[PDB]
């Protein structure tokens, strides 16, 4: 497992998986796809769904951001202690994914006019993750069970990008707020989040956040 | 039965998990939610993400259609023979989910105006699945490896509904065509697709398909 991440110079759908790799002490290569390389058409045509990210783990080539996360989850032991927890881990991640889709649609298709409506709906969209925490060790460990899972990284990223979109959207949610604090303070992750590798990438591709 | 499906009276996002359960010889209870019951609001408020399907495996309550699929996939041994195969199964399922989201958006939000453009784009959206079949034992077995996985049931449902949307769409895709006929002829699944519990539900909820 030498790891490669093939993606545009943005945080987007590689942010969570980079946080996970960094926090887990994994080494990886960034293969940075410029607008020129994409436009030439060869790489795109070679991608299974015509999209990035693309990921290489030794001879295994993957596509789909959530597939990469589950693969890393499965192979690094970040997927709950048993089948019951693995199911709850999926349920969290599929929740994160649904909101990310709504986030991305707002960003890339309807930012100015749509933002009011999005932000009005946001407390209701965040509340389920507070609920999950309230029911797992009083919100003191992780989103599921007593160890970190790939869903924590993806939820973390969703929370961070939403604090940028709507400053203080976590204020009503003490468990969520504390959780962001705790996970962000994990020493290797902390270092990664403060690094120009992360800080100097835009969240999205169109200047909007 | 240990399993309960809680859903609207439609095939929709439950059609794949039902085929999976039937094909695997499992019993489950259908609990049907009517629009009136839904509009009352109390069931909706109790749902983690304000949506159906809801699934019960004993006291384990799940939301998210793909979470249900992955959970049954793990529990019933339909998730590849190893970690590399599990990753490829996720890759298929995430591709299936992406096209399902586009399909659902056509059906409920843009059917009249959008159908022609959608059908125009469809071969390009299906071809990745033909590609995967072509690279796995000549398309003669499953989507991944040599045993059925949860992603097969999902992919089958996606193919079935697209043959309803655009009859003959699989004429361009010999391996996908043979694949649909082959899985549909599996004796338990054949009986299930023939049965009233399947046939007497509409694909979607608004009269369009
Ligand atoms: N289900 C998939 C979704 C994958 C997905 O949506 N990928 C898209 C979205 S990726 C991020 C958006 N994007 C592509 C816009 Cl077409 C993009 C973002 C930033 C840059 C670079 C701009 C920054 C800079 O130049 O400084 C270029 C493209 C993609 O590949 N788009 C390109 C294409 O389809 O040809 C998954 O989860 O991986
Ligand atoms: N990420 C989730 C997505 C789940 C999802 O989109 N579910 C929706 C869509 S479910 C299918 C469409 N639908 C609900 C739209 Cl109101 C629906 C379909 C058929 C009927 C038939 C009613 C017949 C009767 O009442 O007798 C009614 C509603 C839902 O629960 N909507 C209700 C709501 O948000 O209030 C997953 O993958 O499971
Ligand atoms: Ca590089
Ligand atoms: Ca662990
Ligand atoms: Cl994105
Ligand atoms: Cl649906």
């Amino acid at each position: 497992p030498p790891y490669t991440v093939v993606y545009f110079p943005v945080r987007g759908r590689c942010a969570a998986l980079r946080m996970l790799l960094a926090d887990q002490g994994q080494s990886w290569k960034e293969e940075v796809v410029t607008v020129e390389t994409w436009q030439e058409g060869s790489l795109k045509a070679s991608c299974l769904y015509g999209q990035l990210p693309k990921f290489q783990d030794g001879d295994l080539t993957l596509y789909q951001s959530n597939t990469i996360l589950r693969h890393l989850g499965r192979t690094l032991g970040l997927y709950g202690k048993d089948q019951q927890e693995a199911a709850l881990v999926d349920m969290v991640n599929d929740g994160v994914e649904d909101l990310r889709c709504k986030y991305v649609s707002l960003i890339y298709t309807n930012y100015e006019v749509g933002k009011d409506d999005y932000v009005k709906a946001l407390p209701g969209q965040l509340k389920p993750f507070e609920t999950l925490l309230s029911q797992n060790q009083g919100g003191k460990t992780f989103i599921v069970g007593d160890q970190i899972s790939f869903a924590d990284y993806n939820l973390l990223d969703l929370l961070l990008i939403h604090e940028v979109l709507a400053p203080g959207c976590l204020d009503a949610f003490p468990l969520l707020s504390a959780y962001v604090g705790r996970l962000s303070a994990r020493p290797k992750l902390k270092a990664f989040l403060a690094s120009p590798e992360y800080v100097n990438l835009p969240i999205n591709g169109n200047g909007k956040q």
